[PDB]
């Protein structure tokens, strides 16, 4: 049942060991009744100074920082994450790949961000924690599960975790990153040569490709988009973007028999975990799985005006 | 939920410091042998708390333990298991400086700098020793050894087995080493710290059979211990007196030796039914001592 936090580099396994070590402690700590305004102030620091110890994959020196512990662990419970869960998938294995992480399961998305978000995500937390729980977390916005502070090396590294915007197992066979704004985003020669390119807006519209999911999921998810856009909006945001994965269930089906054949449910999910997941129409084309949620709210137009035109576009995504 | 509540601040850090350390060697694999680096190695942890799990520890503290491989291995030798160990430090706060673990399995003794030094020189003869001796000794058993800093000051203290039983009541003691004795003012304490004249003027008998184990491994302990220049220990000896005690259920006299590693029950031709513990103690502060002692400790049973 051991632990090696075996990984690439020595702050993957400095990662692993904190998550780790943060967790264990917290399961030593009750659970409140309620957050007070100083959780929203609060952190946790670890300094380790090991000698001719333990030394095979952590560093012998190092330091971690959690913000507001309590609150993130709360924001966890809120979107329906155990705790043993999330710690279990970053430490089981290393995470995969400023930077862009994976946990080895795909649940959860680790980014290196600077200082400066780490003090936007200060201010706007109490807010972000009241909209949360007002919404019930039914949300299109990143669901925020813990914020880190790495320090290898005598090198200060910002980490924030956030759930899989896609699927931790359909494959997404397209991708596009939507602003809505008024100049040309289309995606890059460089990037329209690689392996996955996340396209853009122009993109998008010269493709003529629509998203058909039917009126229930519909309604769902453009009330969903109302509300979080005019919180960003009023919380002074702006230059978030919708990220849009597709899933091509046909073509996964082929891909796994040709894997399947090499070793000589189909396009259907779970929205407990898959949660911004959505089946096309009962009445379309071809059948597809979608994944779509709004992505980097941290860091000519106004952010009520930003508000205004990214709901317009992304409600004439989808029919 | 392992709140680690106590009565004074640094008995919280202690608990703390347990629990993590032993979480933290359970990730730690055993290896086929400890090496010379585990002999100069050790752990330390910096824990800087803002507005956060104030409410049993200190927000600021930090913790050390010395060569965390040697000990654990030693636990082992001593046949000791870890988690166990983590429990009786952890799962309630130790009580009275000299304290025990709730269960009364362990003794936590606070210790010198000095000391520290002196375990630092004494540790790897001191673990080939108890190699050698298959850990079955009468050296005080090191559990584990830690330095705490709470409110800037440090604090080292040594782990180390009971040598008293974790439950049977121990109503006679002596401290067995120039004549000393027991004074009047610890005279008017509830169980005296008797010295070996004292005792001289607890008439100790456990057979010609236990006896003959008894002081080979009496003799093997102290000739070591000449041989390291260590001088002026004890034996401790305990007696607890079962038809005392008398005036589901555990029994009088009863007690796991595996436990109460110490432990000897009595012979029959004893005056009262008694059960005794011995245990040479306090090694850590020359060959006429060795000599002195063995002879002393053996004509007292
Ligand atoms: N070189 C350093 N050594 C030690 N601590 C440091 C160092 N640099 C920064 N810190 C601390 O680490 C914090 C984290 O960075 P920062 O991104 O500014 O957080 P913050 O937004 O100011 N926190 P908050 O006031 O709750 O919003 C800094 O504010 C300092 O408290
Ligand atoms: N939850 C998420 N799931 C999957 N990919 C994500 C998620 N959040 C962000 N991304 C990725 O983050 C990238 C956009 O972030 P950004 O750093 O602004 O772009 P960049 O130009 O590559 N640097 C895209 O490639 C997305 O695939
Ligand atoms: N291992 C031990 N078990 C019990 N009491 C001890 C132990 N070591 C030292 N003491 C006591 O600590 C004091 C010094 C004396 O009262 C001894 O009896």
């Amino acid at each position: 049942k051991v632990k090696l936090f075996r990984a690439s580099e020595p702050i993957l396994s400095v990662l692993m060991w904190g998550v780790n070590h943060t967790i264990n402690e917290l399961s030593n700590v009750p659970v409140p009744v309620m957050l007070m305004p100083d959780d929203f102030k609060a952190y946790s620091k670890i300094k380790v100074d090991n000698h001719l110890f333990n030394k095979e994959n952590l560093p012998s020196r190092f330091k971690f920082k959690e913000y507001c512990p309590m609150v993130f662990r709360n924001l966890r419970e809120r979107f329906g994450i155990d705790d043993q869960d999330y710690q279990n998938s970053v430490t089981r294995s290393a995470p995969i790949n400023t930077r862009f992480l994976t946990t080895y399961d795909r649940r959860f998305v680790i980014k290196t961000v600077s200082s400066e978000d780490v003090a936007e995500m200060h201010n706007i937390l109490k807010k972000y924690h009241q909209f949360i729980v007002e919404c019930h977390g039914n949300t299109l916005l990143p669901q925020f599960l813990g914020m880190y502070r790495l320090t290898v090396d005598g090198v200060e590294t910002y980490m924030v975790v956030t759930r899989n915007v896609f699927s931790h197992r359909l494959t997404v066979h397209r991708k596009y990153d939507l602003k809505g704004s008024t100049v040309a985003r289309e995606a890059s020669d460089k990037e329209k040569a690689k392996d996955l390119p996340t396209f853009k807006d122009n993109d998008f519209l010269n493709e003529g490709q629509k998203l058909h999911v039917g009126e229930e999921s519909k309604k769902n998810f453009l009330e969903k988009l109302k509300r979080d856009v005019e919180f960003l909006a009023q919380l002074k945001i702006m230059d978030y973007s919708l990220l849009v994965g597709i899933h091509d269930v046909d073509r996964a089906e082929q891909e796994e028999m040709e894997v399947e054949e090499r070793a000589e449910g189909p396009g259907e999910f779970d929205p407990s975990v898959d949660v911004y997941a959505m089946k096309s129409h009962e009445s379309s084309p071809k059948k597809e799985v979608y994944f779509m949620a709004i992505i980097d709210i941290l860091t000519t137009v106004n952010p009520e005006q930003y508000s205004k035109r990214f709901n317009e576009f992304m409600s004439n995504i989808l029919t």
